[PDB]
């Protein structure tokens, strides 16, 4: 969830290491597009959704 124009945290649970990256967004969906989009491009598209646990964004393979 991203209030208005505000910065959303996105982890990768990669493969054996998980590392966090962030970026910017105006809704859930344009954070989720974005994220996806940067891991994507890379090769790392499982189970790619958010998280309300503390307000990250997740993926997973």
């Amino acid at each position: 969830l991203t209030p208005a124009v505000t910065t959303y945290k996105l982890v990768i649970n990669g493969k054996t290491l998980k590392g966090e990256t962030t970026t910017k967004a105006v809704d859930a969906e344009t954070a989720e597009k974005a994220f996806k989009q940067y891991a994507n491009d890379n090769g790392v598209d499982g189970v790619w959704t958010y998280d309300d646990a503390t307000k990250t964004f997740t993926v997973t393979e």
